[PDB]
């Protein structure tokens, strides 16, 4: 098919705009013939262009397996991505409907986005710089910092409930089609200046959301609904920054489906999500698929790093959360939060979590880090890296957390269910590691390795429910050998611990009746707690490769009491034990903790 270029330096409108040698000069002829958008058809923005106070709406069109369509870059890379910035203007808006109640929230309104993919399906978007400031917000976490007071050191933010969403790239789906094969790849989003408090409105870096192709009036509706369903397949977001961004980092399914996923009766916001279990056939009938989100850098988002939700068996890998919940605190999250209706109420939703999944199936979590999730002492009532939230098989493996305000992995009330935490380091997150408020059962923590500073604990003070506890290295890394409160509560059995190791404590779980006890950390491994406190400067995940890295304090001395001394785990949730943190095979009775020497 055909390829367009368009520079904002050196094009022209009146150009034919199908050669490098006389392209297009705005989008807006871009934005003209966008749903006549045909496969094979390519969209190049040339190195060093700036499209300010414009946007990018394509809708309605698809390329093909073969014939994808295209919108990336051409020229000298060198120049620096293209930017597209729509810096809120009224002709990037366009009115949101998910044409039903999708859970106590505004979910009806007017947005503001830079990059528009309204039902386009084989589409690779790659190479852009996309903003959408408000020149009157300015609070960058380059320079953040807690302060008692609002607005201190020329910050300024809108705390107004009613603050216009913002997004820099949505994708809608709502034709009652499935939006497929979806390519975000090496885009820097940043300043996306959203409404502070709205979780299911496209506010954020990054949102896709399904909405009803018409509303449903009655039960009548539901056998063509069921029959006609805006869904998405093969997303991937992937090389990509998101920073500076309100409230979402990156956001993937929300789905007005979730009426039959969450199995609503009539359908006013009321829900059964029956024993936390979710049906393989009504994920993926109603959900979304093949979501893999990879290599991408989340830096003070307002809210939550990365979520799936509504998604069957996604794939969130190699990431890199920073510094995340910045807006989540008691001086910036002020205002009474809206409903469609009126409001939710002050505090309402005044909490984020790192990267983690909302009501999929078997998601996986793997080889991502996640530093200084912020505000857990000033307003953010979770402040985790990790949050196997209501959902059912979440798995965490080969992830490392330094330094979260509240805990590295949060398993979340009734309905978290059958969450495996294995082969992930923990090192410096505070007020406690492990957090089991309420939760569902089926949860298996193994071969982790845990430094605990004198700021944290192995529990959350308000940990009540069931984990299943083995293989791990639990470090009491402070001058004297601690009685840790190893147990607290019985749901669901309460806390169960079997064949673990207990660095410098003073004690061991009253369950563990085959624990490994040490006394000096410089026994077992070769320099614990030397991992890093922030991320690359590059804000790509370390590297794990080589004869040297960042994590090698974790591997066990050569004569480790952890060597060898693990009890072969049967997963609770059916997921085969293969490596451990750095890709080296598990090799007979695995060592205790997340290495393999
Ligand atoms: C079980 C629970 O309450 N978990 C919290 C999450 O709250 C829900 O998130 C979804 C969005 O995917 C909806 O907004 C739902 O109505 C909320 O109750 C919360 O999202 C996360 C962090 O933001 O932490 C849990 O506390």
């Amino acid at each position: 098919g055909t390829t367009y270029y368009v520079s904002s330096e050196h094009g022209s409108d009146d150009n034919a705009g199908t050669s490098q040698k006389s392209p297009w000069k705005t989008l807006n002829k871009v934005n003209e013939i966008a749903s006549d958008l045909e496969p094979g058809d390519s969209v190049l923005l040339e190195y060093g262009s700036e499209f300010n106070d414009q946007w990018l709406h394509i809708h309605d069109t698809a390329g093909t397996p073969d014939a994808p369509i295209t919108i990336s870059a051409y020229g000298d890379e060198a120049e620096g991505k293209p930017l597209i910035a729509s810096n809120g203007v009224e002709g990037s808006q366009w009115y949101q409907d998910y044409r039903a109640n999708v859970g106590n929230h505004k979910t009806r309104g007017t947005v503001s986005t830079t990059l528009l993919l309204k039902d386009v399906s084989y589409i690779t978007v790659s190479n852009l710089e996309i903003t959408n400031d408000d020149e009157s917000v300015y609070d960058p976490i380059d320079t953040w910092q807690w302060t008692d007071t609002a607005d201190a050191d020329g910050t300024s933010l809108d705390r107004s409930a009613d603050r216009m969403d913002r997004t820099g790239v949505a994708g809608i789906a709502e034709n009652g089609s499935t939006m497929s094969h979806v390519t975000l790849d090496n885009l820097n989003i940043h300043d996306v200046d959203g409404n502070l408090y709205n979780k299911h409105m496209a506010n954020g870096g990054i949102y896709f959301m399904a909405h009803l192709p018409k509303e449903r009036t009655s039960a009548a509706d539901d056998a063509w609904l069921k029959e006609h369903v805006s869904r998405f397949d093969h997303i991937t977001i992937r090389n990509s920054t998101v920073k500076d961004v309100d409230r979402w980092g990156i956001a993937v399914g929300y789905t007005a489906y979730l009426n039959y996923i969450d199995k609503s009766s009539r359908w006013q916001n009321d829900f059964d999500y029956g024993d936390g279990t979710i049906d393989d056939d009504l994920i993926a009938k109603y959900g979304a698929t093949n979501v893999l989100i990879e290599n991408n850098t989340i830096i003070g988002a307002g809210g939550d790093a990365i979520t799936t939700m509504y998604c069957d068996r996604p794939v969130i890998q190699h990431n890199v959360g920073d510094r995340v919940s910045k807006h989540i605190n008691s001086v910036d999250y002020t205002a009474n939060v809206l409903n469609n209706t009126g409001n939710a109420g002050v505090g309402y939703g005044r909490v984020a979590a790192g990267i983690w999944p909302w009501r999929c199936k078997d998601p996986v979590f793997q080889y991502n880090e996640v530093y200084s999730n912020l505000n857990a002492d000033h307003g953010n009532g979770d402040g985790q890296a990790w949050d196997a939230d209501y959902g059912d098989g979440t798995l965490y493996q080969y992830n490392y957390s330094y330094g979260n305000s509240f805990a590295s992995l949060m398993i979340c009330n009734w309905k978290a269910v059958n969450t495996t935490f294995r082969y992930n380091i923990s090192q410096n997150d505070k007020r406690g590691v492990f957090d089991l408020p309420s939760n569902g059962p089926g949860n298996h923590i193994y071969n982790n390795t845990v430094y605990v500073d004198a700021d944290s604990r192995v529990l959350t003070t308000r940990s009540n429910s069931q984990a299943q506890f083995e293989n791990n290295i639990f470090i009491n890394a402070t001058d004297e050998k601690k009685t840790e409160e190893w147990n607290i509560g019985g749901y669901y059995g309460g806390q169960v611990y079997d064949n673990n190791l207990y660095v410098n404590y003073a004690n061991t779980p009253a369950s563990d009746a085959n624990a490994i006890v040490a006394d000096d950390v410089a026994d077992v491994l070769e320099d614990a707690g030397s991992a890093p406190t922030a991320a690359q400067a590059s804000g790509a995940e370390y590297s794990r490769k080589g004869s040297t890295t960042v994590f090698d304090g974790y591997k066990p001395t050569t004569n480790s009491p952890a060597i060898n001394a693990g009890k072969v785990v049967s997963d609770l949730n059916d997921y085969a034990v293969e490596h451990d943190f750095f890709g080296n095979t598990i090799k007979g009775k695995p060592d205790l903790g997340a290495v393999e020497s």
